[PDB]
DNA sequence: CCGACACCGCATCAGC
DNA sequence: GCTGATGCGA
DNA sequence: GTCGG
């Protein structure tokens, strides 16, 4: 990835715009347009010299080109400078960094004078359970997880899962499975041969055991199929304790497990390609299944999948390691 | 010109 | 009390 | 905001 000294002023600007669209204007599609513009620029291996040059990249249109022209000539953007000094908008944007506070909650809070973390601390009674946990770990949740801590975390998850029942299958996916040197959270996919698409406490038993050994510390949400919560590695005596971390655990039917693992391994870019390719060979892939497409476009019934490689074999692609699924 | 821009599990609200 | 909608995060 | 039917 080209040094961000290249176009970092431009991509930072676009990302800041993206956030205000999402969190203040509640314009999720403009949020994503700015994100896509910023991504394509961040990978452009030349220092951009004009809006017209940037406009050639897919996802950069007339308006962002105009904004790049103004940034290059003046070193700033009038609209962005203004919105940053706006006390109401900057506060709404900021509050959304608390897990559980979205654009709607943030606007309600700022409306009633609640603008800072200290204001949230004073008003516990107006926070729901999720938002209280997000406040508690506000700083911890914004730190990344070094891969060595993810390995220590994996060790615990895989040990305790097998202890509940040695027939469970658990896989830590996300960028960690692709080999990333750091993670933002831990995404665990779980299955059991007794659970198929046409097969009730399989998830709870695992959560309970991880809570019993004091790895899981808090629960954001928990149902029959998805757990979302908080975990923390055990601290060695005297040594500073580790930050609390976000962990999700999903229970997936066995016949859909490897479609799940393939999907939640990613990357997002590799996933678009593989589904693009799959289409071009007569198959439709989603996170659950791969199905054949007839000539008139009618999807037939899901194909049996017993490994990730089964999916690749169907679409006439050679198996690619997680480490090579960057695109 | 103008619709798409992913889908869904869970917590919680809004309406009956 | 139930049912569907909405907010949130993925 | 951008793309494309
Ligand atoms: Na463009
Ligand atoms: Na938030
Ligand atoms: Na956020
Ligand atoms: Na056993």
């Amino acid at each position: 990835a080209p040094q961000e000294t290249l176009n970092g002023g431009i991509t930072d600007m676009l990302t800041e715009l993206a956030n205000f669209e999402k969190n203040v204007s509640q314009a999720i599609h403009k949020y994503n347009a700015y994100r896509k513009a910023a991504s394509v620029i961040a990978k452009y291996p030349h220092k951009i010299k004009s809006g017209a040059e940037a406009k050639k990249l897919p996802g950069v249109g007339t308006k962002i080109a105009e904004k790049i022209d103004e940034f290059l000539a003046t070193g700033k953007l009038r609209k962005l400078e203004k919105i940053r000094q706006d006390d109401t908008s900057s506060s709404i944007n900021f509050l959304t960094r608390v897990s559980g506070i979205g654009p709607s909650a943030a606007r309600k809070f700022v409306d009633e004078g609640i603008k800072t973390l200290e204001d949230l601390r004073k008003n516990e009674d107006k926070l729901n359970h999720h938002q209280r946990i997000g406040l508690k770990y506000f700083g911890d949740f914004e730190k990344r997880i070094p891969r060595e801590e993810m390995l220590q975390m994996q060790d615990i998850v895989l040990n305790e899962v097998k202890k509940v029942d040695s027939e469970y299958i658990a896989t830590v996916c996300g960028s960690f499975r692709r080999g990333a040197e750091s993670s933002g959270d831990m995404d665990v996919l779980l299955t059991h041969p007794s659970f198929t698409s046409e097969s009730p406490k399989l998830l709870h038993q695992v959560v309970e055991q991880l809570q019993k050994v004091h790895f899981i510390t808090d629960t954001l949400s928990k149902g029959e199929t998805k757990f979302m919560g908080v975990c923390q590695l055990p601290s060695k005596n005297d040594e500073k304790e580790y930050p609390h971390r976000r962990i999700d655990i999903r229970l997936i039917p066995k016949d859909q497990y490897y479609c799940g693992v393939l999907y939640f391994t990613g990357s997002d870019i590799f996933n678009k390609n593989m589904r693009a390719h799959a289409l071009e060979k007569g198959f439709t892939i989603n996170e659950y299944t791969i199905r054949p497409l007839g000539v008139t476009g009618v999807a037939g019934e899901p194909l049996p999948v017993d490994s990730e490689k089964d999916i690749f074999d169907y679409i006439q692609w050679k198996y690619r390691e997680p480490k090579d699924r960057s695109e």
